[PDB]
């Protein structure tokens, strides 16, 4: 990550009141970058978005994504050269409710953007955040590589695949690299998912669900404690992502393919394992009651030099750090400015 | 086929202002059953809508599949027991120039469908053509299996291709096999493609063209005398999603997944050879100066389909449908006495 | 296939005491081939090689394939720019009590037989025949592409699927494309199976044992009436074979890969019509007498006819039709040597 | 990895003159086994064989594996009741000039075993080692998953790719596991490569070659600082192999398939380095002069349904090579150093 780099580039980032999102924000910010964010408001109170002030040191709108023309205009207003896409519908378990809403906002949403950023011109680098889960689910023991079939069996995980497609044909159609002198836009898509971290409260999920059961001095009731997952500090495919913005940015379309982004397998543990960790670190009023999906990074690491530096102990402890720092009132901007500068910071 | 499945039937296709949704409404009427269509106005003029009086059997509204509560209504109001998805935009070329428009059409468009299929209940059978351009193009001399991966270059293939993992998802979310006790509900998809036949009338399309330019009197120019693409007339793919429709209904869930229609390799013909055969199919004012394909074993040995006309028989077929168009005779019972001629063979 | 391209080619063809070795043998004399055989007596008797006097016209040599050195010198002495390998223990029937000689025979032949043409030098093209059931199989209703996997449950099958590994392994070792220019050797693997036609008088075959019964005029028995396979007149394949070995001679490494060679899927016919149709084309003194299987092994053979413009020539009913006539001519004492050429020239001027 | 299980267990190991068979035997013999080897002379000298005393606490007989009749007596007399099959003509280079041999070896001699083990009857697991090469190459970045594509370029490569075919067609058509309980018999193949360890004089491998140069306190030349293979211990794909005998022994069928064996991804080190640790593990008298992707394996399944996983990163891994060579030249009982570096191993964590 060279902040060099970042000083001064016009980043555009769809989904900024979010999770993720909110996290990126902050990590460009503090390289000198200048951030425009598109999202509709804050998915949840309390919100990362709000509780460690992303907005302030940034262009932030409130649109919905499903808006083409309010989109294109803002784009079109910015002139972004680096554009982040990670608004989408997220959940599971809420596509099977709304179906509808949640291709729209991530089938249409991608298609929107694209088309934007095909016609305000000028955007040299463009990472799409599709999902871990736009594969199709063959059900095994392995990790997906990124030549395997797109797919999904919810809603959300085929509006993923469904993503996959459309960025391909995008790209193929009006970015392809035989061309990429003429637009000069270099446009990818990242894979990766099991995101924790201070911050994140959509509870739905365990480590937000965990971490709320922990404040209340309340049992957290895991569902399948036997279930194994890749987790990963939000941090980890974040920088995956910059690593990636810079390659399209400075090298082109070499880069313009999809990339998967996660854990070492060795690092994998049961939700079981994660809990207990958990409560170690957070001490007293911390108790609970009662094959999987993984992706192959090789191409990553050996076409961009990525690699994780977190292992899943140090991250739980971060996880902890951080919201019992919340929960005293620390400064959250500056205790997250400084998370990004330890992780930054790590060798 | 059952002409005797069909009376009566319920049936809702979209797209039944088209070409293919033309032919397939034309021969539902024929079988007895209550037809009700849902498309913008005819894609062109002349059409076979007008031309074969496509609506006159049938119930015909114009409306558009983006118009997500239109299309709830139209269903609901219809209460189908089997619906065709017909309605897309099937262009290529149109697909550069309207990228976004095409996905709303083919994707959104199928999500707005399923979703009222979803709601208003009691569909037994539900067929949604996508194309034979839903595959992620290895671009290989093999023709394609059904699990194979979905793709597609431009956004016409590729909304398909978004299209067949849309219809998945449904299938295995809302409709699954495992719950069909209680939905009721068989959806398949259909990939077929290269279909020819009379009453086409799109541009840039090469069989019309060709006979553009003998209407005309005029020499046609072929820019492409070695390509080779698998035609097939329209009532092949046809009357394999007729039989699809059949097992869906009777049967079930068995029949609820991604098939492939075309029509034999050994069939397969160069244009050169193709304008060569109309030219004297048509006569006095005629002249002229790897691919993609599918492999469609599934369908013969799970649906015991088969293609009934050769090449030859069906570009005479379209020679004689297009000539008497421009005769003056009432294409409506010609068009009628095609299905069953094509209905009688074998 | 041109006739004039054979005339005077050496052509050295292991299995040529077999039944589709003694048709390619036949088929290589009539265009005026030089032809050398190298194979184990007969299989059975009769036979093709016998009745329809396959050695005359050529260099008949019996031998071991498993003799390394004795096949060595056998091509070494012959100095062939062709070569076809069709000898194997071709029964999986038997692999499962012999799987041990199976091996021997099938894979170490293969590799003794590529050895033999790595040092004698001067082989301008290499048809290795190996089998349909080389392919690991899938269980599916789809015919196999030449870029899948290579297997086999049986030890036959299994030793075919070795066969290809062999051939693959040796032409990138020592045949390489890259290197056409020094060796000049251009080898190619085929696959194809469910081959009929007058002569086989194997044991256990349907097409043979149903000319057994019409032989005797005893009614013939069958058991799966249903049972499908991709059936075709043994000199389609072969004919695929003649026309890939002139183009590895003449074009070279560009056709040194695997090839597939079969019928249509269109002619799949069930067993039940193959002996209705060969019962209404014997005549008087032939009658019949009585688990399904969702899928029957196929190859897809694109490959063959867009890169050779490769294709075949007779449905099944011609060939039953031919089959059935064979044999009544060979019951009648007919020259089938004659007969048996005859056969070719209808092959070659079909269409 | 159960000691009290080995006991007494009747243990055949082809191949046990070799390196990994050396090293496999020693382990066996320590655990109480009965074991009993079949391999040609030693193939090196000096040699693991000799140094280490392999064959003082087990039955050794030299014979050729492609002496089917030889091979059979030797089994049916002793009547083993677990067989590993290791012993092949594993080099590259060699296969290019002796392609016959290498196939009548690896093919025929793997054969021979399987043939022999059906005869002879009451042979209760057999591992059959192949070779990380027996995957039809991609050359691609990714490692290999066990339900791809067997093949190999190169004779020997490609025979290992055999091997697995010939063990799958015996397993199918004589040792199926739907009449396990009629024969009993449960057939697997393992998989893997990069085998480093004290004892492999083996010539032009980098590894040992680096240890011939500090031996001599001459500098080693390094031709390929940035190669990347994923190395690891003997012992490392050993303790899968042991692992898995156990499985087959006591579950039976249910583990009668292909299994991957390597080093984590996250271990993978260039030779350059590899260099570098070890130069500073040697101390005085070590010192040296001077592709996107390379074979690897995908270890999920031996993790998933073994419970294997390896125990040592690179670094301890050299360590110990360097500390067993320099042990070996000080004059060291070999054979009970051996003992030890086996049992440091079983007690890592
Ligand atoms: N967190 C994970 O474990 C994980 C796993 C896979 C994929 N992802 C993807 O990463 C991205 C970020 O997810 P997250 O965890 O931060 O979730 P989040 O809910 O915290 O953030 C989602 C963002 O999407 C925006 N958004 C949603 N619908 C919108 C619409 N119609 N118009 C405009 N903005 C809209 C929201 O306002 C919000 O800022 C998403 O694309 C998600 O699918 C996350
Ligand atoms: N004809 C072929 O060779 C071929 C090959 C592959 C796939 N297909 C598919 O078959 C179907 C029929 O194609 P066709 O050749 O008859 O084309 P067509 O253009 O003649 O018919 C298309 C139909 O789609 C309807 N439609 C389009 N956009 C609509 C919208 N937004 N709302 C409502 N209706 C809408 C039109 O009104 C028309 O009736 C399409 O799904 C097409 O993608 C055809
Ligand atoms: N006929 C089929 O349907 C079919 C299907 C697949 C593959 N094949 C392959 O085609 C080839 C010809 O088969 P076929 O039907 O003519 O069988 P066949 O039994 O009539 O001919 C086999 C030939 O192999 C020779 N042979 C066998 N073992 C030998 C050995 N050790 N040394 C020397 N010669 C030996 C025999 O002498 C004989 O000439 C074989 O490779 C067979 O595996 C045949
Ligand atoms: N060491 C590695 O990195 C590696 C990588 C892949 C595969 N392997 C496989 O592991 C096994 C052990 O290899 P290794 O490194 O110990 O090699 P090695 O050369 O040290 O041992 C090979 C053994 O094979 C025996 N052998 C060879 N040919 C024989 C024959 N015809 N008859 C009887 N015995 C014969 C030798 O006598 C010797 O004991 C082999 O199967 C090899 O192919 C090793």
């Amino acid at each position: 990550i060279n902040n060099s780099f970042w000083q001064g580039k016009r980043v555009f980032v769809t989904g900024h009141t979010g999770f993720k999102g909110g996290w990126l924000s902050l990590w460009l910010q503090t390289m000198g970058a200048t951030v425009k964010g598109y999202s509709l408001t804050a998915p949840t109170v309390p919100s990362l978005f709000e509780t460690a002030r992303v907005a302030d040191g940034m262009q932030s709108e409130i649109g919905d994504i499903r808006d083409q023309n309010k989109l294109l205009e803002s784009i079109r207003e910015f002139q972004p050269e680096i554009v982040f896409h990670m608004a989408a519908q997220p959940l599971v378990r809420l596509s099977y409710s709304e179906p509808v809403e949640t291709y729209s906002t991530n089938v249409m949403g991608t298609v929107y953007l694209l088309e934007a950023i095909r016609h305000v011109g000028g955007v040299k680098a463009v990472v799409n955040i599709t999902s871990d889960k736009c594969y199709d689910n063959k059900e095994w023991i392995w990790g997906y590589r990124e030549n395997e079939a797109m797919g999904g069996y919810d809603p959300y995980s085929n509006s993923k695949g469904c993503a996959e497609l459309v960025t391909s044909s995008y790209r193929n159609s009006f970015f392809n690299p035989a061309n990429y002198g003429q637009h000069g836009t270099a446009v990818a898509t990242v894979r990766a998912g099991n995101v924790i971290g201070g911050g994140d409260w959509a509870l739905d999920r365990i480590v937000p669900d965990i971490l709320r059961a922990f404040e209340q001095s309340q049992p957290v009731i895991i569902r399948n404690p036997h279930a194994i997952r890749p987790w990963q500090h939000v941090l980890e495919p974040l920088s995956g992502y910059l690593l990636l913005a810079q390659k399209l940015y400075t090298d082109g379309a070499e880069y313009a393919e999809g990339w998967n982004f996660g854990p070492n397998d060795a690092d994998a543990t049961p939700v079981k394992n994660i809990v207990e960790q958990m409560v170690k670190y957070w001490g007293e009023g911390a108790s609970w009651q009662l094959h999987y999906l993984k992706l192959d990074c090789s191409k990553a690491k050996m076409q961009l030099g990525w690699h994780p530096r977190w292992n899943l102990n140090t991250t739980l402890e971060y996880i902890v750090g951080w919201h019992k720092n919340w929960l005293s009132g620390t400064d959250m901007h500056e205790y997250s400015i400084t998370e990004i500068n330890n992780y930054m910071n790590t060798k």
